C-alpha cells in the first residue's frame, strides 16, 4: 500500500532531524511484508528525499546512492547510481529510492560549487531492518528472547544437544545464540578456531548434519539461530596457517614488532632456565618481587645490545664516514645552523641526512644516516679535511640525535617492567583472583606475545596473537605500526588465538579474505544472523565486506555485536556502516541499585505523556496532495507505515538511537552468585524484561549456576534439571511480550517510568495507543542490607490488577559433580498481600506491598489508564478536514491568528490571549500561537515547560482553544471547525491529567495543518505548490485580511480589510493605510489569487478621492486625513496590476463607486445627500488623478488643529502639488509637511522638534515620479485597445498636453535629473552641484529638495521606480547604482534607510527616548539608519532585473532560445534571501518585521510582522514564476 | 518562428512548439503553414545521449512575395 517515509534535506545535503531523540541512527522500521508478498514482489521502504528549491546544491545537483535500482540488481558498496535533481527557485523537488532488500545503504550529493568546481557531501547511511519470521509468524526486533548456550557443555551427540533445545523452549525463548559451532584450537576454547570451513567432528560432519538441526530448531520449537562470528583472530595451530603464514603479521608483513619478537622469545629462552639462578622462583614476598627484575635486569635487558633500534650507531657511522668521505662532497645551501645552536644542528641533518624509515621501529638497525649527503654537511660546515676534528664533531652531532632516542628508550623500558611486576603480582601475590603456579612449560612468566611456528613454506615465522590493551582505544589497531602495545607489554594476550591481519582490502592478504569470505556464507546459509565479538576491535573495511557477503546470502541477517567504541558517536557510525541492527547491553555491569535503574532507563521507552511529532509551520502544504478523508484509507494486512493524519504527509525518518539486546547475564560476566547475590536473579531478569527492547540471557542464569564458567579449561555437561530457579518466571515474562508485541510499533508507542528508592525499583511500562500497562515492583538483592519499607505506590487516573508475584530463596549450597554443571537449589514461593485500592472519586490507585516481601523478590500488575481505548487515535486524527470544508481565507483569520489588539476588538475588551503561568501569552490567539510555542516543544519533549506544566494541571487552555470561536462562530466554517475542537477536546480531558499536554499538540496540530492546507489549496498554483518559505510568507495574507468591529474599509458595513501590521496597526483608525495597502496588494492578494479581494479594497479607497489623491489614513468612510503625497500613485500602480494580472481584469475600469465626496475639494460631508450624490468609474478616476496634478493642486488639510495632527505646524497643513512642465516631473512638499513614506514627525520639546518632520521629502520623490512615468505608460497602452477614452489633459493656464507628450517628457528628462554620473567630465549634463555631492554612480533620492543635500542622500527609494519603470534607466547605469545599493544600503534583513557614511546617520529607532538629540529622542530616526524589510524587496526585484539585462553571466540559452536567468544569478539571488527565511522561522509571529535597527539588531518598538515587509517578496516570486516557469 | 496564424504577427526570435511522434516504425510529418512571405528558420531540439539538451543549425527558407 503506502510504505513511504519522508527524510528531508538541508541546503547542504544533510538529513534534518525531525525529532530531538539523542545521537543515532537513520533506521527504518522492522514490518512485516504486505499479505502473502515476498522479497522482490514490491520494494520493502520508499524514502522521499526532499531538496529545497534554490538551495546551493539544487545547482547541477546529482544525488548518488548505492542502492540497487530494482530486486534482480544485486548489492555494491561503491556502485552509485546517478539520479537528477529537478532545479526550482519555488517548488521543492522530491526524488523517491525504492528498496527492495534489508542492508547498509548511503547516499550523498554532487553539484556545481560557487567556484564553478565540483564538491561532494558526506556519505549519509540508513539501514533497513531485516524481517524475522520463524514458520510464518512475524517477530517484532523488540520482542526477541536470545537464549545463548555453549556448544561444548551441551553433550557430545545432537540429541544430547536436542535436550538443552526443549528445556529453553519451555522458558518460551525464541531465538539461540551459538558460541561458533567449528573445530576447536588447542586449548579447546570457542573463540580460537581450528578450521573455519568445516564444524566440530565430535557432533557434525557436514553442513547439511547442522543445517538440518538449525531447521529442526525452527519447526519444532519455534526457535531462531544465530552464531559468533570471529573475525579478529583463529587459533594458534592450524595447518592452513603453515601454508599461507602471511595471513597474520609477521616479520615480513609488520617488520615494526621486530623488536617485540626478540624480546618475547628472549623470556622463552629465559623462564626455561629461570629456576636455574632462580632467587624468588615462585614466593609472596617484596624481597622476591624486586629479585625478579635484577635477574631481568641483567640477563634480557642488559644483552639486548642497549636497542639499537632506537638509537643510531655513533661509531659504525663515523667508520661509514671515511669510508665514503669523497663522494657527494659539497652543501652549496646556507641554512645549516653553526655549532652555536648544538641543538638546531643536531636535527636539521635529522631533516636531510637520513635513509627513509628514519625515527620508527623495524630491523635491530632501522634507523640510519645518508653518509654522502651527511658528510657534505661536515665539508661545509667545519673543513674539507677528515682529521681537522671530524671525529668529534660527526660523533658531538650524533649523540645529540641520539639524546631524544634515549629518552624514548628509558619511558620505554620502565613501561616494559612496570607492566611486568604488576601482571606476575596479580596471577601470584594480589588476592583478587590468583594462582601461583610454578612456572612450568604450559605457564611461563610471560604470557606468549607471539605464537612461534615453523611454516610449511621452508621458513619459520612468528605470529603474534590478539588481546586487548587495559583503557586504550579499541578503534586502533595494536598489531599495527601505529601501536607501541606489543613492544612495551602493554597487551593482555590470548595464547589460543592468533593474528589476522587484514589490509586495505584484498590485495594485502588474498588468502585471508577468501577463506573468510567462504567462512561467512557458509554460516549465512544455515542461520538467521551473527553475532560479533570485540567488534570495535574489527577494521570497518573489514566488517563492511564480510556483512555485506553474509546479507547476499540471507538477506534478512539479523547482526548483534558487543560495541563499546569511543562514544555514543562512534557506536552509532558502526551500526550505521556495517548494518548492525541490535547492540549487546549488559545488565550485571551495573554495580549498585542506582546504577542498574539508569541503565533500565536507557532501554525502557520515552517519558509518560511524550509528546507526539506532527506536521506544522515548517512543512510544506502541496494543494494538490492525497488525502485520507476519515484516516481510513488503511488495512492492518498491508502493513503500511501510517501517516500522521488525514493529511499524507508520510511518515518522517529522523535519527534514532541504535536498538539495544539488554542482557541480563552474557557468557563473559560473573554469576550474580559472583558479584551480587543468587535472590537478584529475579529482580535484575525482570527489570530487564520490562524494557521495550530485545532481551537474552545466558544458560544458567536462569538455571541459578554458582559461578561464571571457563569457557577454556571446564568440560563438564549442562544439567538436565528442569524447571530450576527462574525458568517457571522467564516463561512467564517472555509469554506476557508476545502479546505486547503485536501492537507495539514505532518509538512513540511505547512509553516508560521508573523509579528508584533504596533497594527497590518501579518500573512502569505503558502503551501510548491504548492505555495498556505494566507495573513492576523489584526489590533487588545486591547485599543483605536489611530490612526496607517502600512507600505508598500511587497511580493517577488508572486501575491496577494483581498478576503475578515471587520470591527467590536459596536452600543451601550447589552441589560438586565431576561430570554434570548443577545449580544452586532454589525455593520460588508465590506471593499475596498486595492490597491494591481505588478511589471512585479521584480515580486513583493505591499499592501497598506486603512485610512479607524480601530481597530477591518482585510482583506484576496489569495497569489500564482512564480514558484510553484503543479507538482514541482514530477519533483525533479523523473529521478535521471535512470541519474545514466551508473555511475562506477570511475565515482562517480567525482560527489560526488574531491579535490580542484584534480579539478585543471582538470582545470589547474582555477576551485577549490565554496568559500561561511563569511564561506569558501565545503572540497569536488562535492555532499559530500555540503552534509557535509547541514546535519547539515537541521537537525537544519539554515535558517541564510551562504550558506543559499547565496542560496538566487543569483543563484551562483546552477549553480556551474552543470557547474563542464564539466571537466568530458566524463565520465560514467556523461552526464545524470549533464543533471538531470541541467534541476533541472534550474527549481529551477524560483523558489523565499527565497525558494532556501531549494530547493538547496533538489535536491543535493537526486542526492547524488541515486549515493551513486549506489556505493553499483556496490559493493560486504558485504559492500552492512552493517551498514552506514561500507558503510562509503567503500565510501573512491570511494574518492582515481579516473583517472587524471597529473599522472596516467601507462606511457602510464592515468587510475584510488588510491591516499594515499587528498587532500595533490592526484597530481603529490604526489599521488601514492606504500608502500600505496598494504596495502590499500585488503581493499578498494578487500573487495568491485573492483577486476577489484585491477588486474590493481598489474600489473602497476609489470613493475616497479628494485633491486627486488617496488618503493616508482610511476611516473606512469618515474623516480621512489627507496627509499624503505617495499613496494615490502606488494606488494606481496595484489598478495595472490587478488588470495585468486578474484574467479580464480591464472591467475593473469600468466598475461603478459611490464618491462619498464633491468633486471639488470642499469639506466633510458624511451625512448629506453628497454622499451618494454621483457615481465615478475608476476610468476617470485614473485621468481625475492624473488632471488634478497637472491642473495643480492647491489645499490646506481640512478641520487643521488640535484635533488632527497634534504635532504639524500651521504652515504644514497647507500643502500644494504641482508638475513641473519642463520635464514632467511632479513636485510637492515643504520642510514642515511629511507626505511620503518617510513619515515622522518630531514630537520631542527635550529636543525641541515637535513638528519638524525627520524626513521630510518636499519636491520630486522618485518613487513619485516613478509611478507616474507606470502609470502613463499603462494609460497609453490602454488606448490602443480601446479601454481608456481619456488622451488630453490641461495644465495649470490652460493649454492641453497630450499625454503621450508628457509620457515622452520623463522619458527625455527623468534620468537627466536624477542621475549623477561616475565621471566628473560629465557633469555638465545631469544638473549637478558637485560642492553637495556623496557618492557618484547614484541615482538621486529627491530633486529640487529644501535640503540640498538630502537630494544627494543614497537611500532605497530608487529601486521603486526600477521596478514600476525600467524604460526610464539606461541598463549600465542603472546596474551600477543597484550594485552599490547592495554593498552599502543592504542589511541582513531590511535595507538601510539613509547611507551609512552620511554625517546624519543614527541607524538605532528608540520611540520614546527622552533627550536633547534631534535624531534618536521620540523616534525620529525612523528613516534616517533603521532598515526596512519592504525596501527589500524592491531592490531586489530591481536587482534580478538589471543583474539580468547586464551582466553576461545572469544569462543562460534557455528554451525556444528565450534567454532565462543563469544559475549563477539564482545563486545570489538565494543567499540574500536566507535572512528572511530564517527570520520567519525563528519568530513567534508567523511573518517578517517592519522595521530592524544596525545589522539585523532586532527593534522592539518596530511591529513583528507587517503586511507590506512580506507582500515585497512575494513580489519577486511572482517575478520569477510568471516569466520563465512556463 | 512561422506565426501559428496570419492573425499573429511575426518575430525573429519568438520560436512555437511542435511535438515529434516518436517512433521505430514510422516517420513523422508535422506541417508549417505559412500565411505571409518573408524569413522563417527552423532548428531541432532533442535528449542528447549525455542525457542533456541538445540543438541543431538555424535552418532558413524564404516565402517570395506576390507581385
Ligand atoms: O481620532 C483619531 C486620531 O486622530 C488624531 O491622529 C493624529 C495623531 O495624534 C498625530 O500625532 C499624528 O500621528 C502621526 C504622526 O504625526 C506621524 O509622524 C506618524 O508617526 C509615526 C510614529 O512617530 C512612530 O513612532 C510609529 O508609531 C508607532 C510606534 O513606533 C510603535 O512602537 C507603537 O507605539 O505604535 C505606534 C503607532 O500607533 O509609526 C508612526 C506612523 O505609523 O504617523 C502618525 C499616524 O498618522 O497624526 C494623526 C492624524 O492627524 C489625534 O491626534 C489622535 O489623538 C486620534 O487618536
Ligand atoms: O485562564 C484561567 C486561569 O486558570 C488558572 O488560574 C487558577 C490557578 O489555580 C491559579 O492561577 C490561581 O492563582 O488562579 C486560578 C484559581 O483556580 C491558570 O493557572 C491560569 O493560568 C489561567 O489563566
Ligand atoms: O568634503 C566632502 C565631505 O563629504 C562627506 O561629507 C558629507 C556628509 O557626510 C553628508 O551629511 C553631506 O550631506 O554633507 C557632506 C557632503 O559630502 C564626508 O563624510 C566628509 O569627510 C567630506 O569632507
Amino acid at each position: 500500500a503506502h510504505r513511504t517515509l519522508l527524510l528531508r534535506l538541508s541546503d547542504s545535503g544533510e538529513p534534518v532531524t525531525s525529532c530531538s531523540y539523542g545521537q543515532g541512527v537513520l533506521t527504518l522500521p522492522s514490518l512485516p511484508l504486505p499479505q502473502g508478498k515476498k522479497l522482490g514482489d514490491m520494494p520493502v521502504y520508499t524514502v522521499k528525499l526532499a531538496i529545497p528549491a534554490g538551495s546551493p546544491v539544487t545547482r547541477d545537483g546529482l544525488i548518488w546512492t548505492n542502492c540497487p535500482p530494482d530486486f534482480s540488481t544485486q548489492f555494491d558498496r561503491e556502485k552509485f547510481y546517478k539520479k537528477i535533481i529537478k532545479t526550482s527557485f519555488h517548488e521543492d523537488d522530491h526524488i523517491d529510492l525504492d528498496i527492495y532488500v534489508p542492508g547498509t545503504y548511503c547516499f550523498y550529493l554532487s553539484f556545481k560549487n560557487d567556484k564553478d568546481e565540483l564538491e561532494t557531501t558526506r556519505k549519509f547511511y540508513f539501514v533497513v531492518l531485516p524481517i524475522l519470521s520463524v514458520n510464518d509468524k512475524f517477530i517484532p526486533l523488540n520482542s526477541i528472547a536470545m537464549q545463548s548456550v555453549v556448544s561444548k557443555w551441551m553433550g557430545p551427540t545432537i540429541k544430547d544437544w536436542e535436550k538443552v533445545f526443549a528445556r529453553v523452549a519451555s522458558k518460551k525463548y525464541n531465538m539461540i545464540h551459538f558460541t561458533p559451532l567449528q573445530h576447536r584450537g588447542e586449548s579447546n576454547s570457542p573463540y580460537s578456531i581450528y578450521d573455519q570451513l568445516e564444524f566440530d567432528p565430535t557432533v557434525f560432519k557436514s553442513e547439511k548434519e547442522v543445517a538440518d538441526m538449525v531447521e529442526r530448531l525452527r519447526t519444532e520449537h519455534n526457535i531462531l539461530s544465530l552464531t559468533d562470528i570471529v573475525f579478529n583472530h583463529t587459533a594458534n595451530n592450524s595447518q592452513w596457517l603453515l601454508d599461507h603464514p602471511e595471513a597474520g603479521y609477521n616479520h615480513k608483513t609488520s617488520p615494526h614488532l621486530i623488536s617485540a619478537i626478540e624480546l618475547d622469545k628472549k623470556l622463552l629462552d629465559f623462564s626455561e632456565q629461570m629456576e636455574a639462578l632462580g632467587y624468588p622462583v615462585d614466593l609472596k614476598t617484596v624481597d622476591d618481587l624486586i629479585k625478579v627484575m635484577d635477574g631481568i635486569k641483567e640477563h634480557v635487558i642488559g644483552e639486548l645490545k642497549l636497542w639499537e633500534f632506537y638509537v643510531v650507531d655513533v661509531k659504525q657511522t663515523v667508520s661509514e664516514l671515511r669510508e665514503k668521505w669523497g663522494n657527494s662532497k659539497s652543501w652549496s645551501d646556507d641554512n645549516i645552523p653553526s655549532k652555536d645552536d648544538s641543538t638546531n644542528l643536531a636535527q636539521f641533518v635529522r631533516d636531510n641526512a637520513t635513509e627513509p624509515g628514519f625515527g620508527s621501529l623495524g630491523e635491530r638497525g632501522s634507523n640510519k644516516i645518508n653518509i654522502d649527503k651527511f658528510a657534505a654537511i661536515l665539508k661545509k660546515l667545519h673543513s674539507e679535511d677528515y682529521n681537522n676534528g671530524i671525529e668529534e664533531l660527526a660523533t658531538k652531532i650524533l649523540n645529540d640525535i641520539n639524546l631524544p632516542f634515549y629518552k624514548e628508550y628509558d619511558d620505554d623500558i620502565n613501561e616494559v617492567l612496570e607492566q611486568l611486576f604488576n601482571r606476575i603480582k596479580y596471577l601470584r601475590i594480589d588476592d583478587h583472583g590468583p594462582k601461583q603456579g610454578p612456572i612450568t612449560k604450559k605457564l611461563p612468566l610471560s604470557e606468549p606475545y607471539f605464537t612461534r611456528f615453523k611454516a610449511k613454506d621452508g621458513e619459520e615465522y612468528a605470529l603474534a596473537n590478539n588481546g586487548a590493551i587495559w583503557d586504550g582505544n579499541p578503534l586502533v589497531d595494536f598489531a599495527s605500526s601505529q601501536s607501541k602495545a606489543y613492544l612495551r607489554r602493554e597487551v593482555i594476550v590470548w595464547g589460543d588465538c592468533v593474528k589476522l591481519r587484514y589490509g586495505k582490502g584484498p590485495s594485502d592478504s588474498p588468502y585471508l579474505w577468501e577463506r573468510m569470505s567462504k567462512y561467512v556464507e557458509m554460516n549465512a546459509r544455515i542461520f538467521n544472523g551473527f553475532r560479533i565479538d570485540n567488534c570495535h576491535s574489527t577494521p570497518l573495511h573489514v566488517g563492511q565486506y564480510f556483512l555485506d557477503v553474509a546479507r547476499r546470502v540471507n538477506p534478512n541477517l539479523y547482526v548483534v555485536a558487543e560495541l563499546f567504541s569511543g562514544s555514543e558517536a562512534m557506536d552509532c557510525l558502526f551500526v550505521e556502516r556495517l548494518g548492525i541492527s541490535s547492540l549487546i547491553r549488559e545488565a550485571m555491569q551495573a554495580w549498585s541499585e542506582e546504577e542498574l535503574s539508569r541503565l533500565v532507563h536507557r532501554h525502557g521507552g520515552r517519558p509518560i505523556g511524550s509528546y507526539k511529532f506532527v506536521p506544522l509551520d515548517d512543512f510544506p502544504y502541496p494543494a494538490d496532495v492525497k488525502i485520507d478523508e476519515e484516516y481510513c484509507a488503511y488495512n492492518p494486512d498491508d502493513h503500511s507505515v501510517k501517516c500522521v493524519s488525514e493529511i499524507m504527509i508520510p511518515k518522517t525518518l529522523t535519527a534514532t538511537p541504535p536498538h539495544a539486546l539488554f542482557m541480563d547475564c552474557t557468557h563473559d560476566n560473573e554469576t550474580p552468585n559472583q558479584k551480587r547475590t543468587v535472590e537478584d536473579t529475579l529482580p535484575n531478569a525482570a527489570l530487564v524484561a520490562f524494557c521495550s527492547s530485545a532481551i537474552g540471557s545466558v544458560y544458567g542464569y536462569d538455571e541459578v549456576f554458582p559461578q561464571l564458567l571457563d569457557l577454556v579449561q571446564e568440560k563438564r555437561t549442562y544439567s538436565c534439571a528442569e524447571n530450576t530457579g527462574i525458568s517457571k518466571v522467564k516463561t512467564l515474562l517472555n509469554n506476557m511480550r508476545e502479546e505486547i508485541a503485536s501492537e507495539a510499533v514505532d518509538i512513540e508507542d511505547s512509553e516508560m517510568h521508573v523509579h528508584h528508592d533504596g533497594q527497590y525499583i518501579t518500573f512502569h511500562r505503558t502503551n501510548a495507543k491504548n492505555g495498556k500497562g505494566w507495573y513492576l515492583v523489584a526489590r533487588t538483592k545486591f547485599h543483605s542490607s536489611g530490612d526496607q519499607m517502600l512507600p505508598r505506590i500511587k497511580l493517577s487516573q488508572t486501575k491496577a490488577t494483581f498478576k503475578a508475584a515471587f520470591s527467590l530463596e536459596r536452600t543451601g549450597d550447589a552441589p560438586i559433580s565431576d561430570e554434570i554443571i548443577e545449580g544452586i537449589p532454589t525455593k520460588l514461593r508465590e506471593l499475596t498481600g498486595f492490597d491494591i485500592g481505588f478511589d471512585e472519586n479521584t480515580k486513583e490507585t493505591s499499592i501497598l506491598l506486603p512485610q512479607d516481601f524480601p530481597q530477591g523478590s518482585i510482583v506484576i500488575f496489569e495497569t489500564q489508564q482512564l480514558g484510553i481505548d484503543d479507538s482514541l487515535d482514530h477519533f483525533i486524527r479523523s473529521g478535521a478536514i471535512k470541519a474545514t470544508e466551508k473555511l475562506s481565507l477570511e475565515s482562517i483569520n480567525y482560527v489560526l491568528y488574531r491579535a490580542e489588539q484584534e480579539e478585543y476588538d471582538y470582545s470589547e475588551g474582555r477576551s485577549g490571549a490565554y496568559d500561561i503561568p511563569d511564561y506569558g501569552k501565545p503572540v497569536y490567539c488562535g492555532l499559530q500561537g500555540w503552534v509557535s510555542i509547541l514546535r519547539k516543544i515537541i521537537f525537544y519533549n519539554d515535558l517541564a515547560h510551562p504550558l506543559s506544566n499547565n496542560l496538566r494541571n487543569g483543563h484551562w487552555a483546552v477549553d480556551y482553544v474552543v470557547n474563542r470561536l464564539d466571537l466568530y462562530k458566524d463565520k465560514e466554517g467556523v461552526a464545524e471547525v470549533q464543533e471538531w475542537l470541541r467534541s476533541r477536546m472534550e474527549r481529551i480531558k477524560q483523558l489523565p491529567s499527565y497525558l494532556v499536554p501531549s494530547f493538547f499538540a496533538l489535536v491543535v496540530g493537526i486542526m492547524y495543518g488541515c486549515c493551513r492546507l486549506r489556505a493553499m489549496q483556496l490559493m493560486s498554483d504558485n504559492v500552492g505548490k512552493s517551498t514552506v518559505f514561500v507558503q510562509s510568507l503567503a500565510m501573512t495574507s491570511i494574518q492582515m485580511v481579516s473583517a472587524m468591529k471597529s473599522t472596516s474599509i467601507l462606511p457602510d458595513q464592515n468587510i475584510a480589510a488588510m491591516a499594515a501590521g499587528l498587532p500595533h496597526f490592526s484597530t481603529n483608525y490604526m489599521r488601514c493605510w492606504g500608502r500600505d495597502v496598494f504596495i502590499s496588494l500585488r503581493g499578498l492578494l494578487l500573487t495568491t489569487g485573492r483577486y476577489e479581494e484585491a477588486k474590493e479594497h481598489i474600489l473602497a479607497f476609489a470613493k475616497t478621492l479628494k485633491h486627486g489623491l488617496i488618503p493616508n489614513l482610511l476611516d473606512a468612510g469618515r474623516n480621512p486625513r489627507y496627509n499624503a503625497r505617495d499613496a494615490a500613485w502606488f494606488f494606481v500602480q496595484a489598478i495595472q496590476d490587478y488588470v495585468t494580472i486578474v484574467p479580464g481584469g480591464v472591467s475593473l475600469l469600468q466598475e461603478k463607486v459611490t464618491r462619498r465626496f464633491p468633486l471639488d475639494d470642499e469639506y466633510i460631508p458624511y451625512d448629506d445627500p453628497k454622499a451618494f450624490s454621483y457615481s465615478s468609474t475608476i476610468e476617470e478616476i485614473i485621468y481625475e488623478i492624473l488632471n488634478r496634478h497637472a491642473g495643480g493642486i492647491k489645499y490646506r488639510e481640512a478641520n487643521a488643529g488640535p484635533n488632527l495632527d497634534r504635532v504639524m505646524k500651521d504652515e504644514g497643513f497647507n500643502v500644494e502639488v504641482n508638475v513641473d512642465w519642463e520635464t514632467g516631473l511632479i513636485h510637492g512638499g515643504s520642510q514642515f509637511n511629511c507626505g511620503t513614506w518617510m513619515d515622522k514627525m518630531g514630537e520631542s520639546e527635550k529636543a525641541n522638534s515637535v513638528g519638524v518632520p525627520g524626513t521630510p521629502r518636499d519636491g520630486a520623490a522618485v518613487e513619485i515620479n516613478g509611478l507616474l512615468k507606470s502609470c502613463l505608460r499603462f494609460v497609453l497602452q490602454l488606448s490602443k485597445d480601446g479601454k481608456f477614452k481619456y488622451t488630453e489633459v490641461t495644465k495649470p493656464d490652460g493649454s492641453k498636453i497630450s499625454l503621450s507628450s508628457w509620457n515622452d517628457l520623463l522619458q527625455e528628462n527623468f534620468e537627466r535629473c536624477f542621475y549623477v554620473p561616475k565621471n566628473k567630465e560629465d557633469d555638465n549634463k545631469f544638473e549637478i552641484d558637485a560642492t553637495i555631492i556623496n557618492r557618484r554612480g547614484i541615482y538621486k533620492d529627491l530633486y529640487r529638495s529644501g535640503k540640498p543635500y538630502e537630494d544627494y542622500q543614497f537611500r532605497p527609494n530608487f529601486t521603486i521606480a526600477m521596478v514600476v519603470a525600467p524604460e526610464l534607466f539606461t541598463p549600465d547605469y542603472a546596474a551600477g547604482a543597484i550594485e552599490l545599493a547592495d554593498q552599502v544600503l543592504r542589511g541582513p534583513v531590511g535595507m538601510r534607510t539613509l547611507d551609512p557614511s552620511d554625517y546624519n546617520y543614527r541607524p538605532y529607532y528608540n520611540n520614546g527616548e527622552d533627550s536633547d538629540d534631534f535624531a534618536t529622542s521620540k523616534g525620529r530616526n525612523y528613516h534616517q539608519g533603521p532598515e526596512w524589510v519592504w525596501c527589500y524587496g524592491y531592490f531586489i526585484r530591481a536587482y534580478h532585473y538589471f543583474n539580468f539585462l547586464t551582466n553576461p553571466k545572469c544569462q543562460v540559452e534557455g528554451s525556444a532560445k528565450k534567454l532565462k536567468p543563469s544559475s549563477y544569478l539564482y545563486r545570489k539571488l538565494y543567499s540574500r534571501l536566507l535572512k528572511h527565511r530564517e527570520w520567519i522561522e525563528n519568530s513567534p509571529w508567523a511573518g517578517l518585521a517592519e522595521l530592524t535597527n544596525k545589522d539585523g539588531e532586532v527593534c522592539n518598538d518596530s511591529s513583528p510582522t507587517q503586511a507590506w515587509s512580506t507582500g515585497c517578496l512575494l513580489d519577486l516570486f511572482y517575478d520569477l514564476w510568471i516569466s520563465y516557469e512556463e
